[PDB]
């Protein structure tokens, strides 16, 4: 089914899949402040984090794949997914990170917690990287999506794992040929074409940094909740 | 100035920067021991960077960047340079990692010491990877000068790190192309391959995050560039 979309087909699921901008919390009670920041921005991921797991089954050939694998494969990359979605929604406010619509913060704020800076500058450059190649929401939805296969699929021996990994990887490729597809069909010459699918899979390295360096940031203050969502009945 | 050469001539010149295979500093003779594994790991890890300074020299377009800027390439690069020489040697070795030709461990030498055997499965599935794309040695030093031109990007000296980075994209292509590879085959082994690079900086993240578990690398480093 997924192997046989077209570039154009793949756009359009992924478009369609794409999750809900929320809010932060309009708790008159709970004003913003330095203290309540990290409450509010728990609170907004934790929501994030139930539409993500949405996306992700409307992402082609994700459901093909057992729920173990779709565990595995969104505990490597929900917090990835989570910082790129940021960075595209911050891509519009210079130097300020959106997190939501009435939660736009500056550098200036994020120094009140202690490490939080250092994450907070690698998420301004990946905006500015993102604002400076003037990034399409049709190539940042396939970004996505790769982050969701690739994160976890070097990280999981049997035989269903073997054809999993296929899969994964054939599933891949087509995202691939979407991406090439969307950057010819802007003009972009096949020398462009190669040379700006490289520099938007070079950004995913740096991504996968700034997760791991915000994994460090968030253990210093998932699965069984991931698989409730994931495995959902038929009722 | 490098943005001059071919495709083919990037090929040529990251192939003649390739560093020598080291050797572990190990008494043949003496009994092993997993106590002193790391120093032995250290001590190859260290005489190896000296080696990847003359390496890095020789990739096109890095001396044309400041030394600032060769220093923070190289200090942000060179733990996934180390470990994707290491997963190249390795690929002929199913199961096991040949930190030197006197070195070759499996897992289980790992799991005597704690955070290890992570970091070495990680390594061994960049390996079979590595040995189910079946990649080129003329690929393989393609994806090393990336490592090093991308892991510290992130104002004309980005520019140029951009240009030399889009030039090694031309030499990846243009070696698929001259492999027989379509144009479909061309950009998705591309991407295959850039892929990888996520998961080497996720090692090289946990690996930092496990061997730091007085001199500055950058002054370390300084130093290896006047010899
Ligand atoms: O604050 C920060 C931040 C930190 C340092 C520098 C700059 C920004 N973050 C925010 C954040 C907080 C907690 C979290 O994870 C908390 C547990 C993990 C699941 N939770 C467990 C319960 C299951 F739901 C709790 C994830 C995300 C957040 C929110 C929304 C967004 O779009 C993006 C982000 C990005 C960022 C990830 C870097
Ligand atoms: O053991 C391990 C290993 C393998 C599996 C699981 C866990 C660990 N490693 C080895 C390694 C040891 C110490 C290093 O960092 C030492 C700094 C301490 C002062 N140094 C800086 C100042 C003086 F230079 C550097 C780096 C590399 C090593 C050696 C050669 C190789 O090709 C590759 C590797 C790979 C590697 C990185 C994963
Ligand atoms: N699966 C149900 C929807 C549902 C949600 N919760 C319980 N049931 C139909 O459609």
């Amino acid at each position: 089914l997924a192997l046989s979309l077209t570039a154009d087909q793949m756009v359009s699921a992924l478009l369609d899949a794409e999750p809900p901008i929320l809010y932060s919390e309009y708790d008159p009670t709970r004003p913003f402040s330095e203290a309540s920041m990290m409450g509010l921005l728990t609170n907004l991921a934790d929501r994030e984090l139930v539409h993500m797991i949405n996306w992700a089954k409307r992402v082609p050939g994700f459901v093909d794949l057992t729920l173990h694998d779709q565990v595995h494969l969104l505990e490597s990359a929900w917090l990835e997914i989570l910082m790129i979605g940021l960075v595209w929604r911050s891509m519009e406010h210079p130097g300020k990170l959106l997190f939501a619509p009435n939660l736009l913060l500056d550098r200036n704020q994020g120094k009140s917690v202690e490490g939080m800076v250092e994450i907070f500058d690698m998420l301004l450059a990946t905006s500015s990287r993102f604002r400076m190649m003037n990034l399409q929401g049709e190539e940042f939805v396939c970004l996505k999506s790769i982050i969701l296969l690739n994160s976890g699929v070097y990280t999981f021996s049997t035989l269903k794992s073997l054809e999993e990994k296929d899969h994964i990887h054939r599933v891949l490729d087509k995202i691939t040929d979407t991406l090439i597809h969307l950057m010819a069909k802007a003009g972009l010459t096949l020398q462009q074409q190669h040379q700006r699918l490289a520099q938007l899979l070079l950004i995913l390295s740096h991504i996968r940094h700034m997760s791991n360096k915000g994994m460090e940031h968030l253990y210093s203050m998932l699965s069984d909740l991931l698989l409730e969502m994931l495995d959902a009945h038929r009722l």
